[PDB]
């Protein structure tokens, strides 16, 4: 299926798919081996599907945080640089690529926000976040405003909500722990704090989005913004004089941003496995391959120190890797999605004053835990749909088709779905401790679910 003998890779055609080409024409020039490089629409959905079927590329390139879940379904090949090559990145890059205590992609360059600055309203950005009311009330006398940024999208807004605490997913003895989330600690709500109170003394609007922030500063109507690299060139384009700098503390803690890494995994039945790791090992990640890569299209920051180090040169790289040190890595995990809905209601709804910070964040809590717990029994469940016992199959079947329309609350789910797992036999007691359940509980909810499936199955309304 996959062709013995040659590498196809898969790269988003927002990069430097050219220079990507350069580099295989220079690895055939040596060995003989030809690269194809291919850009399909959707690459990261198309993947999974032919993957698992041992078809696709050799080699994919995308975001990080797909590839645990790539991972999980068993979809790459571990990779095993020596550490003399490990050595040659940023050892936090390869924080991005782990999964059960391995490594599973390698990392190839980083983006993170920065504080984006107008050199003509403010040649001296602030320090501090605490700072920044004084700077509006002058700059307000002027008819500016300090800063203006999405607050909409909680990736924009968790820098601030980080720095003195916050934290998506802690990572604990070799994986993420879907249990210990960071969003209602008092670090997290010192931060939304922080921000809701910029809205109430009016230094910023709860409504402002992507586009409102960006028109906005490339206007010159307010002096700083936060984004990210993929920004400059309409800030290039407005001619604003602007400088891109680390992000100001809060309570003296560095601001937390996001880090995406772009990375190279292997698929799992790749027949070329070793030429791909020469190919990413001793062509790609060399100060020649990137810079061809780079004189395509821009990679921004990258995670190899020696072409990072010239890259750097740009004082607005730097600010992106500096920021990028400063900040946390992305979870690499499925969980993530339900976080980012759980925190993208709760700050809107602290900044719109229909919650208080406490209870948005408590709530934002809850939901993203239990969306992980939820989402853990619900693959147990998924294991026995596909057993070879039939009683089973109809059973659990049963018990999706209670939920699906809708019998079960979102907080009696997990009790329900662990006592559908304790019948069906696919509940272990790791996983009942790891869902805070008891014996005891787990068979009074299966009286509870007996009567619920009656009720839904053998009962005339």
């Amino acid at each position: 299926k996959i062709e013995e003998g040659k590498l196809v890779i898969w790269i988003n055609g927002d990069k430097g798919y050219n220079g990507l080409a350069e580099v295989g024409k220079k690895f055939e020039k040596d060995t003989g081996i030809k690269v194809t490089v291919e850009h399909p629409d959707k690459l990261e959905e198309k993947f999974p599907q032919v993957a698992a079927t041992g078809d696709g590329p050799d080699i994919i390139f995308w975001a990080h945080d797909r590839f645990g879940g790539y991972a999980q379904s068993g979809l790459l090949a571990e990779i095993t640089p020596a550490a003399a090559f490990q050595d040659k990145l940023y050892p936090f890059t390869w924080d991005a690529v782990r999964y059960n205590g391995k490594l599973i992609a390698y990392p190839i360059a980083v983006e993170a926000l920065s504080l984006i600055y107008n050199k003509d309203l403010l040649p001296n950005p602030p320090k501090t976040w605490e700072e920044i009311p004084a700077l509006d009330k002058e700059l307000k006398a002027k008819g500016k405003s300090a800063l203006m940024f999405n607050l909409q999208e909680p990736y924009f807004t968790w820098p601030l909500i980080a720095a003195d605490g916050g934290y998506a997913f802690k990572y604990a003895a070799g994986k993420y722990d879907i249990k210990d989330v960071g969003v209602d600690n008092a670090g997290a709500k010192a931060g939304l704090t922080f921000l809701v109170d910029l809205i109430k003394n009016k230094h910023m609007n709860a409504d402002t989005d992507y586009s409102i922030a960006e028109a906005a500063f490339n206007k010159g109507e307010t002096a700083m913004t936060i984004n990210g690299p993929w920004a400059w060139s309409n800030i290039d384009t407005s001619a604003v004089n602007y400088g891109v700098t680390v992000l100001p503390t809060f309570k003296g803690q560095p601001s937390k941003p996001f880090v995406g890494v772009l990375s190279a995994g292997i698929n799992a039945a790749s027949p070329n496995k070793e030429l791909a790791k020469e190919f990413l090992e001793n062509y790609l990640l060399t100060d020649e391959g990137l810079e061809a890569v780079n004189k395509d299209k821009p990679l921004g920051a990258v995670a190899l120190k020696s072409y990072e180090e010239e890259l750097a040169k740009d004082p607005r790289i730097a600010a992106t890797m500096e920021n990028a040190q400063k900040g946390e890595i992305m979870p690499n995990i499925p969980q993530m999605s339900a976080f980012w809905y759980a925190v993208r209601t709760a700050v809107i709804n602290a900044a719109s004053g229909r919650q208080t910070v406490d209870a948005a964040l408590a709530a934002a809590q809850t939901n993203a835990a239990r969306a992980a717990a939820i989402a853990e029994v619900q693959a147990a469940l998924q294991a026995a749909l596909n057993s070879d016992d039939d009683a089973v199959v109809a059973w659990v079947q049963a018990v999706m088709d209670l939920i699906k329309n809708g019998k079960v609350s979102e907080e009696e789910a997990k009790l329900m779905l662990a006592a559908a797992a304790a019948y069906a036999g696919v509940l272990s007691p790791e996983l009942m401790k790891a869902l805070g359940l008891t014996p005891e509980q787990i068979a009074r909810a299966l009286a509870r679910l007996r009567q619920l499936l009656g009720l839904e199955h053998h009962h005339h309304h």
